[PDB]
């Protein structure tokens, strides 16, 4: 199964020009219990932001341009994207925009960190049915001593 | 010689207790650059941000409350934490804000990050003459793929 791992401000906001004014180690805690042992699937420009593979995961870039690192998978199509996760229970899309876009057809649940940042945004995660998802978990936490803002994790699973 | 330390958004407002909105590698960088092999002398909010001992410096920690913790140095009064630095060339201090205006009227150096971000806050950094101050070092930074915003690194000698 695929599943989509996200982290949205206001209106659906996933992207800037520039890193997310945001500081949210309790998010990033979250991704990585969600995604390790996993194949995860990024776009190439996610892939730039992260700066090197992440430790204990596959890590499978879908871009139409050629391969820069010998230390993860490039792909360029979907399909080939799926296949080189081989046999694996789930599947971590994790962005950004237009890869989330292309996978949410075939998405069965997603795990979403809602953040209360009011920016502009230069992409949006996709819009997506709320009556189509049912959330079967939901997590509220406010700002503290090492997260700037509030957030609240949610996983949804296609009804 | 006494060096203050900080990071500071528009109008010079400072941290107070929750983590400040953005993210700045470069100016993590910096601190580290900056404070390494030195005593570091901060407030209780400060070590609660942190989370820990910053490695590669001699922690100590100014509170009227109590030693939590036993990897760091618990002192409580401005004297107190002087004397547990010994006799080195520099000692930095590292915020927070009633911590720096205690230190401020002995201090001989500031290493200050401009950030162009606009925060509500009540802390503001104190107020220094920077006519009572020489800048010795400037440089400029845009925001990119891994800074949220424009920052400035600034370097002032008590003249
Ligand atoms: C820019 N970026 C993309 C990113 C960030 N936060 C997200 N948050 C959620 N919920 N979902 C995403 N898809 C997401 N993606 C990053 C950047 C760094 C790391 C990262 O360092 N992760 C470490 C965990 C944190 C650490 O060791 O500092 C890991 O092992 O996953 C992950 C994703
Ligand atoms: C909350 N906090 C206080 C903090 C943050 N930025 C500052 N920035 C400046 N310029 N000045 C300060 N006094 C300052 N203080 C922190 C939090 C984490 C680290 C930290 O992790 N530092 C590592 C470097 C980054 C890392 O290893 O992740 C180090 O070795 O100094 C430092 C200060
Ligand atoms: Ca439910
Ligand atoms: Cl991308
Ligand atoms: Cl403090």
């Amino acid at each position: 199964m695929i599943s989509l791992i996200a982290a949205l401000a206001v209106d659906r906001v996933i992207g800037m020009e520039n890193a997310m004014p945001w500081n949210l180690p309790a998010d990033l805690a979250w991704f990585k219990r969600n995604t390790l042992d996993k194949p995860v699937i990024m776009g190439r420009h996610t892939w730039e932001s992260i700066g090197r593979p992440l430790p204990g995961r596959k890590n499978i870039i879908l871009s139409s341009q050629p391969g820069t690192d010998d230390r993860v998978t490039w792909v360029k199509s979907v399909d080939e994207a799926i296949a080189a996760c081989g046999d694996v229970p789930e599947i971590m899309v994790i962005g950004g925009g237009r890869v989330y876009e292309q996978f949410l057809p075939k998405a069965q649940k997603l795990y979403l960190t809602h953040i209360d940042a009011e920016v502009e945004g230069d992409t949006h995660f996709p819009d997506y049915e709320p009556d189509d998802w049912e959330s079967v978990f939901s997590e509220f936490h406010d700002a503290d001593a090492q997260n700037s803002h509030s957030y609240c994790f949610e996983i949804l699973e296609r009804r």
